[PDB]
């Protein structure tokens, strides 16, 4: 099954979507900064992109950034789209926020933390917005059928299924490449898209890691870079130096171009 | 760290306190009918009691029932609290739930999946009620001393840890009976409960995994009982056993192995 | 199902038996030593006592030391036995090795590494010795019974199942403690015991750790000690022993409860 | 680090190379008529090809067929080498085995569990065979290091190191992606291999598995596969070998990028 997201087709046998951009809104400028290097990427190398980032950064420290809210957050996301003409994702965080929010952006993000509070659910399907759900690490790819469930019964089939990596032994992940398929296999071929950033802890091996997802046939890669940087732990231990974006993509599409032109091959 | 609930004193040195009771409220009569079951028996046993149950399900599908919601929740442990005399525990799961639900129960709980929810830990933090951190199942036993950071960071620190299972490849529970040393030694002996219910998958299993945990010196058990859950009818058999191993373990000097 | 080997009865529901020694063999005076503190503490307590060591370490990095091999390795175990009079455990390796040993050793021990290797379970089996399974850390406690059936064709019904832990990620070990009652209920209730020393961390937790698993009713504990893998301090043996003891006995002297 | 087998260039920066055959030597003809189909399909496509086979099982129930044995199996090979004229590889289990298996099999493998057997690495080391390290389920990616210290020790450095899988919970395996890397890194850019097949649980997901190691940047893919759990339907090895070449061929032309 495939979503439209404005010009965007997404779907698991369609070329592969961008979900790019920074862990956390930290100022319009910054932002227009680092979503204009994106953008000008993805044209360059034709790939469909839509700029993530977080307004709120609910799990930061008491007394640490969090983010510029809802009110400034959406003010930031709706010159975004004024200014490049592109679609936005952002997560939401309380069941009142989310009509708001799917007012401005485009894709509404479940947090993985909260993927299973059936309120915050219920409001996301209501809006009528495409959704993304992060897949918690303590999650099976078989559980995710439950959360899909969900969704279907308030009314919204527009579902993304995002994988993160899975819990493995104490203070570590790892990604379960046969997941992608059980989840296409059970969740009635959702679009299924691959959060490498969040399934890494340092950002050597990023790329390695995103090709292999990429190679199992995905819709879409969810990544983040940094952006005009903020050092010491601000941009998140895992993300892309901004200026390799396009030695990256350039890379992931190539990979992706070649899966997607052999069909598919059954193996029985 | 030793903490005081009314007349109780909960410690990981301290004859064990039962957190027990029911999933979730569902009528007045029926809540007062288990929670006598709990009160007699652990009064009988002499086992301190502090009655438990949730009065929503945020968690459960569209069509299931989600309990009896705040305002009637709240009214059912006033009438617990009054008819009994015990202290009561119940789950939070918004920050402006807090303040209201903190003026009835005395143990206000953090949910496991809201663990690391910053609004939450500091809406908790600011009653000054005990409160009851359920231990993810993703989350290490090192981890566990960033959230003890952040309640400390907010100004609260009647703080106890409660372990249900960690994560075990996929659908699959084990309790590391290790991470109760871990978080005792890392986060300044604050009690540790054994929540045995959640972390089980056939009740068939509960005492043998009670006394487990239980044995390595714990403030209390955590459990879920009635009429997964444990049968109401075997609560006294039960708790016999639990109490025995407690007794005899708190006799005992801790033994430092170096 | 219980065991007998020699006078002690082994089984889950019985006193507890402490297979109990060192990691190798070095020379015979040390063996006698660190066998005597065993003994002199698990006859004061009246507690069944086995005595543990390996003659060979196979794993060893090539320069490391290796143990004092078979020969030398029986006519320590022969002396232990003439000393004492009490049970040995050994572990075998090899399939030509079991004949010999079983002839001097009470229990062989197929080590974890192999647990899989159907040659070797088959000449322990013909040797018609008790048997102790190390289960490995990445063996399930229903993948158990497919080990007790291999001997079972093979034989011998004489099995102790002995838990050392789980893989938990990379470089960690879990006990679940579930998997006792696992084992118990699908390997028609054999003998199981308790390796707490090759499941631990560091050697601070192997009283809580010890204590947990024999909660759950078990039919022995398996454990090493040190000059003083980390094994328990020597000096420490009677005071943890009397903990696990009460603690066991208390376990014990109380029916099963079925939960139900 | 490259290693020449024969005419084949082996590395992490080459075109892979496909180890692929069958689980167990069963007869000659089954073997020949198995390989002539990996032999055709792998020269029509232009991928290096090195025909795998063990001549025992020796974790198989006892009454389950085990395998031809070491001297019908070494014949087998004699033959396949023979007729088609390209390398082979087998699995050994006994230090004494070793030097004459070494004698017709051009690459030698350690199985995963017996890869901390010193004795058995040390005589696979003295054969000066090129070595195939199968990673066990239950070893860090780090933990691999040991072992290729011990076959230095002892004097090869003719080493492979192949993936399959690690162990997640019971029962289950999950290949972590960022352990081909980690062995790269730490492993002095050894050869590194991906064994699907044993990584596998249903035998629809091995293509999709195939790619995603391959991604990667590896030496070479490892298989099995049957006339028709896990194992390849051997009709569908070209579509196969196919896309994991035309994967592998462009991961291989584009420099490698280190994020920085
Ligand atoms: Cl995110
Ligand atoms: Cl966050
Ligand atoms: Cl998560
Ligand atoms: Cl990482
Ligand atoms: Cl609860
Ligand atoms: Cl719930
Ligand atoms: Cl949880
Ligand atoms: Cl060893
Ligand atoms: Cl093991
Ligand atoms: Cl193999
Ligand atoms: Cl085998
Ligand atoms: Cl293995």
């Amino acid at each position: 099954m495939d979503i439209k997201i404005n010009d965007i087709t997404l779907g698991n046998n369609s070329p592969f979507v961008l979900f790019g951009g920074i862990n956390v809104l930290e100022s319009l400028d910054s932002t227009l900064q680092t979503c204009a290097h994106y953008v000008e990427v993805t044209r360059k190398l034709g790939i469909p992109y839509i700029f993530k980032a977080s307004f709120d950064k609910p799990r930061s420290s008491i007394h640490s950034y969090r983010g510029v809210g809802l009110e400034e957050g959406l003010k930031i996301f709706e010159k975004v789209k004024a200014e490049f003409g592109i679609p936005v994702i952002t997560d939401v965080h309380e069941p009142h926020q989310c009509q708001p929010v799917a007012e401005v952006c485009d894709v509404i993000q479940l947090p993985a933390f909260l993927a299973r509070q059936t309120d915050l659910v219920v409001a996301m399907a209501k809006t009528g917005n495409v959704v993304n759900i992060k897949k918690p690490q303590f999650l099976s790819p078989s559980q995710m059928k439950n959360i899909v469930e969900k969704f279907h019964e308030a009314g919204n089939g527009k579902l993304i299924l995002c994988e993160r990596g899975s819990s493995f032994g104490y203070d570590n992940l790892v990604v379960d490449m046969l997941g992608f398929g059980v989840m296409k296999q059970t969740c009635g071929n959702l679009p299924v898209i691959f959060d490498v950033t969040h399934s890494l802890g340092r950002r050597a091996q990023a790329l390695d890691l995103a090709l292999a997802g990429m190679a199992t046939r995905l819709a879409g890669l969810f990544l983040e870079s940094h952006p005009d940087p903020k050092l010491a732990k601000c941009d998140g231990p895992s993300a892309l130096p901004l200026h390799l974006l396009e030695d990256f993509l350039i890379r992931i599409k190539a990979l992706d171009d070649l899966i997607k032109s052999q069909p598919i091959l059954t193996i029985e």
